């Protein structure tokens, strides 16, 4: 690959590992990293207990590969009409993941990256207020982590 | 910064049902699963490694790199490296609980130096970390 290809690379799987191990003994390789911790673990458990109670919000959303952030944006709208908490932030983190894999199931790569945009976007305008006026991803942590 | 988390997330989310946001995405997860591997099955047969280095803030990257070479005095392999891996995990373990949290960053640069140094010729020669995964990724489902 590229000149700098191995160093990314090598820098990326050192972290993830080293972050993965600090972990397993109650540790974190940076606060960021617990962040992250926590939210896999609570997606998880979202996927595993939860969702199948709610009504499939990818059914509403259909995704196809002239889907554009609007439509994506009104359909996410829905798990917060009731009002932000952190549960409903886990839910869509979780239908992010649903809708990559979705896209990637039926050979629409290219959702992918651009569902990584919309999220990030819809984090920074909408959720973003309340979580840090919520005690922010910390206050996520301590109610969310382990 | 909430970029970062979509990012991990996604990733995690991906590599969950098969697929890969980047290129060492089912490495990672791989390398995750081997370690635990390592240090369950093997570890207890060898020589503590961490008793050898004895790491302060006035450890430098020679102690590391001479002690870290008695894994691979025999040559590379797979299992060495990740041996290697799990070496780097107990370090940055035994820092944090010794009180010694700066440690951490410097041990994973260590790692970087040794891996691309003395490591990553014999890697690219035997295929990449994508034979790794081959060998050592779950093949249970290929398997059955
Ligand atoms: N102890 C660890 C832990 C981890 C996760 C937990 O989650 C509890 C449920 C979170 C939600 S989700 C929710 C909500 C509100 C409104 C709507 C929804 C959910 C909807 N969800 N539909 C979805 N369909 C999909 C499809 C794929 C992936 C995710 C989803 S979410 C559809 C209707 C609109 N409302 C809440 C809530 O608690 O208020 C609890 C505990
Ligand atoms: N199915 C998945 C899977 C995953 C891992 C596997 O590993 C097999 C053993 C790996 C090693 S380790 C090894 C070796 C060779 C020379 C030495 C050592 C190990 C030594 N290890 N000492 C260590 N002390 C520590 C302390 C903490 C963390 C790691 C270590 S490793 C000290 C003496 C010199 N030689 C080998 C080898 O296979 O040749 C196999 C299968």
């Amino acid at each position: 690959g590229p000149l700098g290809s191995m160093s990314q690379s090598n820098r990326e799987l050192v972290v993830d590992f080293l972050s993965y191990k600090l972990s397993q003994k109650g540790y974190s390789w940076s606060q960021m990293a617990a962040v992250k911790q926590a939210l896999r673990e609570a997606g998880d458990e979202f996927e595993l207990r939860y969702r199948r109670a709610f009504s499939d919000l990818t059914s509403q959303l259909h995704i196809t590969p002239g889907t554009a952030y609007q439509s994506f944006e009104q359909v996410v709208n829905e798990l917060f009409r009731d009002g932000v908490n952190w549960g409903r932030i886990v839910a869509f983190f979780s239908f992010g993941g649903a809708l990559c894999v979705e896209s990637v199931d039926k050979e629409m790569q290219v959702l992918v990256s651009r569902i990584a945009a919309w999220m990030a976007t819809y984090l920074n305008d909408h959720l973003e207020p309340w979580i840090q006026e919520n005690g922010g991803w910390d206050t996520f942590v301590e109610l969310y982590g382990n």
